[PDB]
């Protein structure tokens, strides 16, 4: 509350921590459905469907350009295309593997950098 605060906890590497796990998660060989936006022209329903469409290339955009005001927006955009891909793929399908596979490995280095 006011001037009742707890102790500062060091966010001054969470901006350059950040980008290196999504490099890693850029070249996880499973990251081919993730890595630029679906393209609503082609892709029949998507559109309609995915009311927020997020992909690795857009999250790197707006990471590096100041868009993210802490590390939890960060990883709210990351679950947010793992989440897309769910509404969208049969898990039965390679992409719908492809993102449970991608999301269990962005879990846990989420876990082994912060938590």
């Amino acid at each position: 509350s006011m001037s009742v605060k707890k102790p500062k906890r060091d966010d001054s590497k969470d901006l350059a921590l950040c980008s290196m796990i999504l490099t890693e998660m850029e070249t996880h060989e499973d990251a081919w459905p993730f890595l630029l936006p679906v393209n609503l022209k082609l892709v029949p329903g998507y559109k309609k469907v995915i009311k927020k469409p997020m992909d690795f290339s857009t999250i790197r955009e707006k990471l590096s350009s100041g868009q993210y005001p802490n590390l939890e927006t960060f990883a709210l955009d990351v679950r947010l295309v793992f989440d897309n891909c769910e509404t969208f793929n049969e898990d039965d399908s390679d992409i719908g593997r492809a993102g449970h596979n991608m999301r269990k490995y962005f879990e846990k280095k989420w876990t082994d950098t912060f938590k």
